[PDB]
């Protein structure tokens, strides 16, 4: 009420996002409002610590509003989406030294929220947001540990499977930073070849994607994955792909990177920081793009 709704956004993670004014500040904000029992007090807890995050490729969290029993979260508002973007660019896709930059910020963004205890679990094209000076930001961080994880979003919408590393697919309970990296990892092949790397349209669909591309993992390449709570023997067996097949026409540089993302075991998985160490980024610019606002 202390908004004008000038627009929605979208519908998100954990709820519906808008882009609202403040008619005190004037200042343009995206509002995103959550899911109702009157709420955890945990989760508000939580979600408040993150306020204190702030990092240039970070969407800075800048209130959280428990009033009238529900919960809006008020973010700095950028104006485009990778996902839009990616749409966009679909025909001449996007440069590599742009895309290079992008993954750049990203694995900068995650690796401090990493070196501060805070995972995303739920990375897509969808909450990277970008503007006209070339950044790219992560939104929506440590929303899903806050709360819980849901199989829908808020009311009846298909929840994106596409970028869940395999161990969440495969009933871990306990998500680590690697995930994250697997998130990025599909947004990185996604970027480079315009097409989803694994558009799952179910969990088991979901992973025999994975499979067929990367082979049926074992434990040779994944000590501990036949003891996972979904594991099933019965699982087919498929041959791991030729990797110059995921991401032509990546070169050596970025398809080594990937692969290391893509690692099964989240143990091997690499890290943001090591990832940024990469050859891959030797010669990183920071490209603007072309936005159509
Ligand atoms: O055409 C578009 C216009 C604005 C957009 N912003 C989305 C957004 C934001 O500007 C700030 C924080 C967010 C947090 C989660 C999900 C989306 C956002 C996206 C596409």
């Amino acid at each position: 009420e202390n908004f004008q709704k000038v627009e929605k956004i979208g519908e998100g993670t954990y709820g519906v996002v808008y882009k609202a004014r403040n008619k005190l500040t004037g200042e343009v904000v995206a509002l995103k409002k959550i899911r109702t029992e009157g709420v955890p007090s945990t989760a508000i807890r939580e979600i408040s610590l993150l306020k204190e995050l702030n990092h240039p490729n970070i969407v800075k969290l800048l209130d959280v509003i428990h009033t009238e029993n529900k919960l809006y979260l008020v973010f700095e508002f950028l104006h485009q989406d990778l996902k839009k973007f990616m749409d966009a660019s679909a025909l001449t896709g996007i440069p590599l030294p742009l895309i290079k930059s992008y993954l750049f910020q990203l694995l900068q963004g995650l690796a401090f929220c990493h070196s501060h205890r805070v995972l995303h679990r739920d990375l897509k094209p969808q909450n990277l947001l970008i503007n006209t000076e070339g950044a790219i930001k992560l939104a929506d961080f440590g929303l899903a540990r806050a709360f819980g994880v849901p199989v829908r979003t808020y009311t009846h919408e298909v929840v994106t499977l596409w970028y869940r590393a395999p161990e969440i697919l495969l009933g871990c309970k306990y998500y680590s930073t690697a995930v994250d990296i697997w998130s990025l990892g599909c947004i990185f092949a996604e970027m480079v070849t315009r097409r989803a790397l694994f558009p799952g349209d179910s969990e088991i669909d979901q992973l025999f994607r994975i499979f067929r591309t990367l082979g049926t993992p074992d434990e040779v390449v994944w000590p501990g994955v036949t003891s996972m709570p979904d594991y099933k023997p019965s699982f087919p067996k498929w041959a791991r792909q030729d990797f110059s097949k995921v991401v032509p026409p990546l070169d050596e540089d970025g398809r080594s990177l990937l692969s290391q993302m893509l690692h099964y075991d989240p143990n091997k998985r690499i890290s943001a920081k090591a990832a940024l160490a990469h050859p891959f980024f030797q010669d990183v610019t920071k490209p603007v793009p072309h936005l159509r606002l």
